[PDB]
């Protein structure tokens, strides 16, 4: 757990920010160039607050698979004049399973907070508030809204983005390499 | 940070609980026998909720030093028929300084959450919402109420209980061995 925590703290310091949209406060992970990811429920508009500063949003893509099935992730391209540190090498080609993971949250209601979640398994297909959803990872998680956007990590690996839970398990959308570019 | 996180997760699983008083929700650390500690602001009454169960409170002591100066801690004796795992050996004789510490919170608004806080230094005397207070430890902490009661730890050491902050630093009451018995 300790190596996953050290990895997570470092990665959050380099690549995460706190984002506010009209729909709430969320942890955001920058991925490369000006592309970041949010849980789909964030619903970014043409401007967001990133670390309390207004930033224009140039594009937003709600991800679905080849057959239009919801993946619960929104990729957003930001009008800034810095690049994110490229972390695409930490993203897997396919859904990651691990024995020990940390969920990291970076918001006002949770500033720079880390939760050990234990084993992550590939759950796959699920209904998310009525909507069929694919590529879900599952882990133990006594369950709150507000963690939405949290970044699921293990040593050397960024696994996914926390998108909800049922009270006893939490669910992340797997964050896959091919989503980028 | 990693060893301090592994230590903190273990210690929280064995010795912490979530407490509700009429004044709010707090992380509580059981120390030995039926004695636990809360930040003074918790103001426990004759019953508390411990992990959502009612538990009688047999005694509560607001700690002050030899000259009546506030230490911002309340020790409480609980009417339960289990003992806490004795962790008095993890409590120092005098205020602890460390290079790397974790603050651990166990509540609804923060369930089983860990924050790396870096260096802890002995601050000593301070005014806490108007009240002169002694034996304060200080660390970096972009600052929220609700962390009150959080347990400050490093590898093999329980340092104190988080009792407030100023926006950039957080403050714990040092949790000293001699407070017990």
């Amino acid at each position: 757990m300790g190596p996953a925590f050290e990895f997570a703290v470092a990665m959050m310091k380099r690549n995460s920010s706190t984002v506010k949209t009209e729909y709430g406060e969320f942890t955001m992970l920058g991925i490369y160039d000006r592309w970041a990811v949010l849980p789909r429920h964030a619903k970014p508009g043409p401007t967001i607050l990133m670390n309390d500063q207004e930033v224009g949003v140039l594009d937003a893509k709600e991800l679905v698979d080849k057959d239009g099935t919801n993946l619960e992730l929104t990729l957003l391209k930001l009008n800034r004049n810095e690049k994110f540190r490229d972390i695409r090498g930490f993203l897997a080609k396919e859904e990651v399973e691990v024995n020990e993971a940390v969920l990291a949250i970076n918001t006002s209601k949770f500033p720079n907070m880390y939760i050990p979640v234990g084993q992550v398994t590939e759950y796959g297909f699920l209904y998310l508030g009525g909507t069929p959803t694919k590529r879900m990872l599952m882990y133990n998680f006594p369950t709150r809204a507000g963690q939405c956007g949290g970044v699921l990590m293990s040593t050397g690996k960024v696994l996914g983005i926390h998108v909800g839970g049922n009270g006893h398990q939490g669910f992340s959308a797997a964050l896959l390499k091919h989503y980028f570019n």
